[PDB]
């Protein structure tokens, strides 16, 4: 399961629920075409890494100022540990997203 996330309340809030798992953050926008082509992928990963937790963001809910989308290229994957950043890379790279759950877990 993957969870949306539309405010950056909800994203703190869900980097602090998530205690010592893994945490995985999609950054993703609803015109960028490899986004579309990685999406079931990522949803499927949610079901197999079931205490990893995957969180969504659309871009275009990022707030203009103080926000914590602090990316460039879409998608963006960010992994984070306790509220803490531990690994990011941007593009579809299935193989990439996997290998970096697996490092990072
Ligand atoms: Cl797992």
């Amino acid at each position: 399961m993957v969870k949306q996330i539309e405010s950056k309340t909800a994203f703190q809030e869900a980097l602090d629920a998530a205690g010592d798992k893994l945490v995985v953050v999609d950054f993703s926008a609803t015109w960028c075409g490899p986004c579309k082509m990685i999406k079931p992928f990522f949803h499927s990963l949610s079901e197999k890494y079931s205490n990893v937790i995957f969180l969504e963001v659309d871009v275009d809910d990022c707030q203009d100022v103080a926000s914590e989308c602090e990316v460039k290229c879409m998608p963006t994957f960010q992994f984070f540990k306790k509220g803490q950043k531990v690994g990011e890379f941007s593009g579809a790279n299935k193989e990439k997203l996997e290998a970096t759950i697996n490092e990072l877990v």
